[PDB]
Parts: structure tokens; C-alpha cells; sequence
């Protein structure tokens, strides 16, 4: 399943 991390899982 895709993460809902901060800012995004693989942006910064």
C-alpha cells in the first residue's frame, strides 16, 4: 500500500 507520509513518501 502507498504511504500517506509527510510531505509525501518520496518527494522530499
Amino acid at each position: 500500500f502507498a504511504t500517506m507520509r509527510y510531505p509525501s513518501d518520496s518527494d522530499e
